[PDB]
């Protein structure tokens, strides 16, 4: 991963998953993350209404220009719920880097998608290195595979494998 | 602060941040820490309910007793909380005797009041020193500079500080 990203998630470790997959969404900068940021509502692929770092929901005010600050509290809010989401789920202890790099994927990719992968019954196994690596597999949309997830996936698993090596 | 709760400070250090929260809020008894201990629910002078050491949510029974056990859950569920609201929010590595010193006066002023504050900015620009110092203008409240929070910033400082000797 590139160093300042690095540097910033070797930071965010004391802050445990939630700063970790925080630092991955929104970069060290708070700007340069795998996730895009918007100031302003805009329609997705799907057609669903979505901004700052990549929030839907039906409390979005389509004419508001959104702050930094207001964007960095509904990330907030998000993640605390995809951890609920998906917490419950895994039967097993594991580091604070897998669980931050876990939730920065199912942020991107959707609860349902996680809990019937093969990802999680590898967790469930006490596979991590095994889990890790089924990151690479979803890399796919739209039967095209994705330059943009490819890197996203490989970021995520240097650091869901970062207590190993 | 009192010997009675400097060392009882020290006692669950390697407990981590979390735990050296706990113990200010609590104290080695219960009631003789930074928060008022309640096993029924009170309105507070804000007409808030309010039931264990400090607990305020939607779910609180407005006859109920609690006992020293559902308590425990509420704080401990509680201070997760916290700890999800600000570490986010902190970009920096920092002593987990500091940590836990923020997630007690978060616990005590709000996660907004924590992420507009100057203390954080300093935090972030790794001014520790700067960053405790801060805590002390935090002793107001309807008018008036409180002798208690006056106190209870001086604890808080003290543990945010135990790094730097």
């Amino acid at each position: 991963m590139p160093p300042s990203l690095r540097k910033a998630v070797a930071a965010a470790i004391g802050g445990g998953a939630i700063a970790i997959a925080s630092v991955l969404i929104t970069g060290p900068s708070g700007n340069d993350g795998l996730e895009g940021v918007s100031y302003i509502p805009y329609k997705d692929i799907v057609g669903v209404w979505t901004v700052c770092h990549g929030h839907t929901g039906k409390d979005i005010m389509l004419g508001k220009t959104y702050t930094k600050a207001e964007c960095k509290a509904l990330l907030n809010k998000d993640l605390a719920t995809v951890a609920r989401q998906i917490n419950p789920y895994i039967k097993v202890d594991i580091p604070e880097t897998t669980r931050g790099a876990l939730y920065s994927f199912v942020y991107n990719v959707g609860a349902g998608n996680f809990r019937t992968s093969t990802l999680l019954r590898k967790i469930n196994q006490g596979d991590i290195k095994g889990a890790c690596d089924q990151l690479r597999r979803w890399t796919y949309a739209g039967g095209k595979q994705w330059k943009g997830l490819m890197t996203r996936r490989e970021i995520e698993r240097e650091v869901c494998l970062w207590g190993q090596q």
